[PDB]
């Protein structure tokens, strides 16, 4: 009964992410929960490897939901000018509930797609709403 | 052709992650799959809140390390405590200009931590690179 954001982080697969990172080819990489053993000639270029493997963003983000913890509508709005994130921050100020128990958004700043899903009148309303920030 | 060596192993995630989560007032629901991959679900109901969470889960180092090995990819033991050089440097230069350091059958062990260089090969091996390394170690 208290509406929350979510968000989902799926760890990248490992030989991939690992192929695509840009070692130097004279490390070699040999795996084996996980362990990676890696190999140079030279003890700086070793170095360095870990450092790329360190530094590796091995999370992906799937999108955020924001939702609460009998016909529903769906609309997709693109936006044009101002972003997901600030539009959802003005939508969702303030104590009382913007969508009703049932109603969920699904968001995204780097698409800046917003795909509402409520009851009929809810969804007319806040497309509405939407549309009125897109600026 | 010999080769230095490190052992990346993934760290425990559970407790830090639930720990961070926390401090932001976040919900962390771990999805672990057997057969698949380890999954977070973060909820806070502040958007700002949910980003820096997000953020600091990022910004987490995932990979602990163990020490460098270095060799060959009666034999003597010696263990050197540094007390002014650090083991990489020293190991940089003992390995740098041509040639091998060590015989086929030598390896050495060391750590920039404990600063501890652990070497093993024939003996007479062993007696000069602890040499060279003690007149390094200044």
């Amino acid at each position: 009964q208290n509406p929350v954001f979510s968000i989902r982080l799926k760890q990248a697969p490992l030989v991939p992410t690992l192929q695509q990172l840009a070692l130097a080819h004279n490390t070699n990489l040999i795996i084996d929960t996980v362990s990676l053993q890696l190999e140079n000639v030279d003890l700086d270029q070793l170095f360095r490897s870990v450092a790329k493997i360190k530094q590796l963003d091995l999370w992906q983000e799937n999108g955020i939901y924001y939702f609460t913890k009998a016909q529903l509508n769906t609309a997709t709005i693109k936006l044009h000018f101002a972003k997901a994130s600030e539009v959802m921050k003005s939508l969702t100020g303030g104590s009382g509930s913007l969508l009703s128990p049932n109603g969920s958004i699904t968001f995204d700043d780097r698409s800046n797609l917003l795909l509402i899903q409520d009851e009929p009148r809810s969804v007319r309303n806040i497309k509405k709403l939407i549309k009125e920030l897109d600026k």
